[PDB]
């Protein structure tokens, strides 16, 4: 139950990821063999729930690619449920301030370090109580990544970076650009400056910067600035664009 | 992605609907061909979730009947999820006051007009980014219908009618009668007076009144008073009553 | 595990049925409460399989209405699987002669009376070995109903009626009229005479005649002639026709 | 729709239960025949949702074992949904004080006794309006069991016991031991003393004590002290431990 | 219910296709918007069944791309079921001779032209009896495509082409190369000559040649020779190869 | 893609198995961690199909326990489909003679050694063409186990054992005892002698004997005689018997 993604971040090894929105355990397996370091199972903007997360975790399990799950909100009940099905790395949307970051962290930890509900006999997370001393080992292998998605969050970043248990800070360029007045479109100097400044500041605190970016040149730029978990494409996009380009080549 | 239901309301064309609680994409398709103007996929009182809403939207899509979705609550996270799977007309339960109406509206609109989270690449709503300029076009095709279901809501109706983006106000007779002391049974003069007064007042503000009513005579009465989205039956009821009547005719 | 439908036919008590093509455990339960004596779960012309038959059986179980299952063909493997999930009454399509009727019967019976494969530890049929002496008791509670759907089958009816274990013979008017040259339209005197004569011949042989007929006056006619299992309507038709009629009343 | 579990508690007949976390309508049926008084469908620590609760209720229905459902949280919207699919006995997690206990109760009752939303035509709970006078009969057959899981809840127990409509108070030993500093492991004198004291105090108020305990000797001890709903094992545990022991016997 | 794919082949308009093996109604919709003329829902080499074919048909329905379904075998029972959920164009594998081609055709046609079983009240194919004169109109809109996959089938091609109702003949290069001794590797001159000669012979008989080929230059070659239904890629391959290429660009 | 179960049988290392009839990917994972050498996914007597076999394969994949799949019949089409989702070890029921054994073997092998259809781009079996030279490597890692379940099959055992590609012969005591006139009750000396003699004859031919037996002392006896794949219990039985015993201890 060692969290190898968490360990790679702490060691400064950049992790290249693919976003999964196809909400299918079958395509998840197909993509798990493609060579990524991590895969993001999106519970916020794709039609997933705890049960489909579970089947995608099962599909991914024998492969080297490490799963990360995005809950629909920073909701301790939903987080509890995701952790019991075996989630160990969470990408939490819309974290606006340090109090919210701390709540995300505490939702992942058993008392006294947090408020995670205890239900080990029933949980894939403990392999139904086969993992010895699960209750004592679990807190240390949880990896909490928080998303900053607004001007308010950018302003609070220093305080967020000070929250123990926040392992990574992810910048969401679509939401951030929208909040900044550019309608979800991030290729604007002001948006890029905000993104790049944050990446530097995050890395300077010893924490991992993350981002999703489908432009490969920008992905490399962010990596050069110190980003450590970078998602470089989206399954639905890869499929739709490849199919459309193919059809067009035949008229 | 033009919302034709929204446009019909704005033009004063009454829309006759059927409520869908069978929670099945197969019966949804069968009913989509029956000639209704709109179909209500009930996420509040039927066993639906975001995934079953999606498959019912897919089933309904080639037919002329327009889908409307009822979330389980006025919850911005659930609303975000429903919109990303392609919902454009929402019937929001238990809206008690103008602040709650405004929150329902803002949950449907991208910044700065609202707080809708951006996730277009992943969404059926944008057809996975095939709809050009989706982010700029989407807000205008969202149709927000709010339910008034209590004496408190009836008292706040004038203020609710003043909220921009509230396109329609729906009266729920079962909940309202229960709140008024008649245990969910609306055939009482006091309940009828409250319902009919509201319909007039709603229509007078230039907004669309709506209601569900399985009594056909009352449905016509409400339409005569200016109601514009009237659901005139429920799939589960139509099926159960037809089957029971058939069995009884054979002993 | 007593087969009450089988016992009712044997006692000459007419059983009034409803056909289930909605392929849903949810609507199956709703309909199980409507007062029918039997419900036909259609695996031939509706999108069912062994798994959906199982869930419909579970839904129907606490109600008085008795389930009957139609496999897609007279296939001993498919019959084996349906019996293991708990099916005790089978309506077998396209039985053309006595050899085929005997094959259907033998598929339902353990050796030496048949070729039914043994796997009771695993099966709902034995309640996972909780029913005592299941292997000894099962054969006697199987009820095999065979469909005659062609002129060839009608010619062979006398021989079919002589097969031990054939408890009932069902006439399919749609298939039969098509075979006779009337394109699935059974309201033609030559077709009605063939159906009436069969019903009489079946009843005179001391076996149960069955049929499906959505015309309530024809149903009553066939019951008058001695039909013992008569399905009087179809769920999809009930729902579609009720919905269409309702929409049309509002224009 | 009489709630026989509720009645057994009120009469002081101890009810022996099994916890269901396999989240399957198939194993639920298999276990429903095993001889327990009650079965707990866990929506908090197993991958269930309203739809899987529904299918497990359907599977259990013909058996004598009575279902109890644990929602993921004391959430009135989730409770509304569970009740409409037919849940009549709820085990509510993390009830910390009398206000929260009262909210749990009110979520189960129609106005004016509570805030349960009205949606009877659509609901399995009313058998789609077949149960006569459902709206007037339902409140009295709801059984609310609240979990005390923290030192704070133990301190508030007297006040919780004073809340009308709280039928039972359940002690969760894993969560309680964790909150008390023993990492989810309850075999410590301080934890046992707290548990046994609570059971006595609960029973003294005329309300039903409950607990889950897989140690059979402790289960008997708690029953001797007056516990009335005692779950004595967990499906996932029974299966995993039996399978592991079997494999080990063969090397 | 006009079969537009069938009409296009008959008019000699080349139709460009994409193979669907992801077995998902969700990715089917995403791909239905990509601009292909036809989409092949593979029930032979992907984990589909009648139920998943149905949901993919529903997903594809509002788009211009036309569905074609491959059953697992030339099995009249399976064909009956696929046609009842709405399939109008079938790609039948392993058709070895004229008798087998005639069997495939007859499985799709109502008596007297075939043995298709009648069950239109129940079926999506007739929109649950809403399509007027369905029984009379259906035969003419069925399009049967047969696969020649062996040397034996190639030898019998002239006779196969003479079967009335065979609208198209599809060459499977993987199976054919394997049968000819090149282990599913069709890039060998003896295999390419057999494929080219077949394409020409098919087109000269006034029927439509088809093929699947992921090499875009070979596809263009076969179109130049007269192939009329050409699948140019496979969803799983598009996705896997795009993902793998992306991961590799980041090392 | 090395078949480790096949290699263990060939090396004479006894493999201890558990039968899986719960038809759930969730319980399959729980059981995959219990320490068995092999797990039998039963498609003949449990409600499985190709789709549920796939998800169970995915669940089991990261564990050491090796999957074996039983199709419902010796059907080459069903075998093709099971192999494409990744099945490498098959337990084929009701193999009565050498011709049928050879048919089972040939169904698993690509031409010229068999008739397995080629569709590797699409299949999990090749990891969607990611396994290099899959077409060349696959045949050698298929393991075919045939069931002898009748007196006729026992008579033909010598010839069956002479079929190249038959790696193991499994005796089904339930079916065999039924065929011999002991109604699925194999605890009769004539049945035990037939089973013992078969085990010895199989092992002496240099092939692997197998059996299912829930009596642990008989299992140990058959292992002593040379049986190489022995299933020692069934999931549904383990669960049902553990639950029933537990309930009974509390009365
Ligand atoms: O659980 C059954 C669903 O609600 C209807 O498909
Ligand atoms: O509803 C379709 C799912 O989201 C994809 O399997
Ligand atoms: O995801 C697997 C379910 O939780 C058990 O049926
Ligand atoms: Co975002
Ligand atoms: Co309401
Ligand atoms: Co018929
Ligand atoms: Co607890
Ligand atoms: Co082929
Ligand atoms: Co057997």
């Amino acid at each position: 139950m060692e969290n190898s993604f968490k360990a790679a971040l702490k060691a400064g090894r950049p992790q290249i990821g693919l976003w999964l929105g196809l909400s299918s355990s079958y395509s998840a397996e197909l993509l798990a063999g493609a060579g990524f370091d991590w895969l993001l199972i999106d519970g916020e903007h794709a039609p997933n729930n705890v049960q489909t997360v579970l089947t995608q975790l099962q599909a991914i399990a024998p492969y080297p690619s490490q799963p990360v799950v995005r809950p629909s909100w920073n909701d301790p009940v939903q987080i509890k449920q995701l952790l019991d099905v075996g989630t160990q790395t969470l990408l939490v949307p819309m974290v606006q301030n340090a109090d919210e970051a701390r709540e995300a962290v505490r939702a992942t930890r058993y008392p006294p370090a947090g408020i995670r509900g205890v239900g080990s006999a029933l949980a894939r997370a403990s392999r139904w109580n086969r993992i010895p001393d699960y209750l004592q080992k679990a807190n240390d292998q949880m990896c909490v990544l928080v998303q900053i998605e607004t001007r308010e969050a950018m302003k609070n970043l220093p305080q967020i970076l000070d929250v123990e248990g926040v392992d990574g800070v992810f910048i969401g360029p679509a939401d951030l650009s929208a909040d900044m007045g550019y309608a979800g479109n991030p290729q604007h100097p002001e948006v890029q400056a905000a993104i790049e400044q944050a990446i530097v500041q995050i890395r300077e605190s010893g924490k991992a910067p993350g981002i999703l970016i489908a432009n490969e040149q920008l992905a490399k730029r962010y990596l050069e600035l110190g980003a450590l978990f970078v998602a470089v494409g989206v399954d639905t996009t890869l499929l739709a664009r490849a199919a459309e380009a193919l059809a067009a080549r035949f008229g």
